[PDB]
């Protein structure tokens, strides 16, 4: 089971390559990391076991989901320590990724209701519905348009956060630039429409993604840095014209970065859509073009994750709904052993237990 062969993530030595996918659950209440969450995460560590922690507030007006983490105040730099403390006593490495929503949010999750931040002044169509507090679902508002300025503003939003998870202990974050979030409201030319300086070509369209990771590059290091995209995933209207391209073109910044940096990054993370043979020869591309480690996601099984890395498609291999089910999903695969159905509706819940920690081990 090539699964099972140690891999060197730059400074951080794995024993096998089952990584935890982020997840966000909403059981960190008022945006305060839980004791809830130390156990959730303790239960599927691993000796030399990398886990990537559900996307996690960078600033109060990053949010578009109920009782997400942050890590712009200190007290949730302290009670994310506790958590850290924890998995690192497993002996795992975990990362702390850095989320803004953008323009999926809502004024609930504003502050004193104002319109969330993007590239655009486009909403998402009324075909998404975001999820609300109480349970139900709104609908998603007309977002601001910001400046290069507020750019600049948002970029060291990252820069701070990348800094205060290190203060919390964590082996390194994760930039999410996926999933039709505010990063890829910038890269996707389906919702950039801006006239300046980053919108139009592909080089414009990636300059908030570079000058994001160069912040947190120069901030904490290069091998504490992992960069996740999604550039054929049209979640929440974000479609581009050529996923290809602009995945490429990513790919060529960050292999920019990592040269004028002296360093390569911890890794880049792709999630697939479920064209079969279409769709992994665009993995294969962004793989083959980028000078580091891939982790591939998206739909992936034990035999799915076995034949990336017997292939060379990936490096690593990270699981989400699966691991959602089965807290010993290293083990499972390891043995075959059968796994766990999981329950969507407790997927977003509040609850310390109820589909969060109470799923059986083997
Ligand atoms: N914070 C995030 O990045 C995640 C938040 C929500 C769900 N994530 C992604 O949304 C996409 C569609 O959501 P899904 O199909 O799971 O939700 P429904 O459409 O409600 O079913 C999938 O690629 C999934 O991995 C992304
Ligand atoms: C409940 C849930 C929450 C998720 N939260 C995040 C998230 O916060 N950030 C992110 O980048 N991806 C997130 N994802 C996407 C997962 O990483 C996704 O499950 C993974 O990319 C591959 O899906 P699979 O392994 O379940 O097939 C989430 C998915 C689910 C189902």
């Amino acid at each position: 089971n090539p699964l099972f062969s140690p891999y060197k993530m730059g400074k951080f030595n794995l024993s096998h390559r089952v990584v935890l996918a982020p997840m966000t659950r909403c059981r960190a209440l008022n945006n305060i990391p839980q004791a809830a969450l130390g156990e959730y995460y303790e239960q599927r560590a691993t000796a030399g076991g990398f886990l990537i922690t559900e996307g996690t507030m960078i600033s109060p007006t990053s949010a578009g989901f109920p009782h997400v983490p942050g890590i712009f105040t200190k007290e949730q730099v302290r009670e994310w320590k506790k958590i850290v403390d924890v998995v690192h006593a497993k002996g795992a490495v975990i990362f702390c990724q850095l989320w803004h929503v953008g323009r999926a949010s809502h004024e609930v999750y504003q502050p004193a209701g104002a319109a969330p931040i993007s590239s655009t002044e486009k909403p998402i169509s009324n075909r998404w519905r975001i999820l609300m507090p109480d349970g139900t679902h709104g609908i998603y508002p007309k977002p601001r348009a910001i400046g290069t300025y507020e750019i600049s503003q948002v970029v060291e939003d990252y820069r701070r956060s990348a800094l205060n998870a290190i203060e919390a202990g964590f082996d390194g974050i994760e930039i999410h630039g996926a999933h039709g979030y505010l990063i890829d409201q910038f890269l996707k030319d389906g919702i950039n429409d801006r006239t300046d300086e980053y919108g139009g070509s592909l080089a414009n369209r990636c300059k908030f993604i570079t000058q994001v990771v160069q912040a947190v590059v120069s901030a904490i290091g290069a091998d504490r840095v992992g960069v996740r995209v999604s550039p054929a995933i049209d979640h929440l209207d974000a479609m581009d014209s050529n996923p290809l391209s602009l995945g490429l073109a990513v790919v060529e910044r960050l292999n920019k970065i990592q040269l004028h940096s002296g360093s390569k990054l911890a890794y880049l993370h792709v999630t697939q859509p479920r064209s079969e043979e279409e769709e992994a020869r665009l993995m294969r591309t962004l793989r083959n073009a980028y000078q580091g480690t891939f982790i591939c996601s998206g739909g992936y099984t034990r035999e799915l994750g076995i034949e990336a890395v017997a292939q060379g498609d990936a490096d690593l291999v990270s699981y989400g709904r699966l691991f959602i089910s089965n807290p010993d999903l290293v083990m499972r695969i390891k043995l075959n052993a059968p796994l766990n159905k999981y329950n969507r509706k407790t997927f977003y819940t509040q609850d310390p237990v109820v589909g969060y920690t109470d799923y059986p081990f083997l």
